């Protein structure tokens, strides 16, 4: 069956597993756990930015 | 991001890898390479049946 799935903008893990980091500026943005603790704030991928809030969402 | 994914009626994992055995018949219905090969009929969800074409489609 087809299943709608979060896919991490960071690295590519799909699905995004317990939870993911939400932002809430862009259209359709979301990073793993691994990617929003790591990922440094100039290799973001654009049109994202570091002041954009991010909220924790349950899977 | 948000993602379509095909995820397994046999066993729901999700994404499949590799390639999806896809039903011909059915409206929406994948198994893995794994379900495809040791679940019987009897274990697959309705309104599946045994007669339906299996296509074995790369991912
Ligand atoms: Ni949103
Ligand atoms: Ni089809
Ligand atoms: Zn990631
Ligand atoms: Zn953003
Ligand atoms: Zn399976
Ligand atoms: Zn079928």
């Amino acid at each position: 069956r087809s299943s709608v799935q979060y896919c991490c903008d960071g690295c590519s893990t799909v699905p995004i597993l317990r939870r993911r980091w939400h932002c809430t500026v862009c259209p359709d943005f979301d990073l793993c756990e691994a990617c929003y603790e790591v990922l440094d704030a100039d290799r973001l991928p654009p049109p994202h930015t570091r002041d954009h809030p991010m909220t924790a969402i349950p899977i």
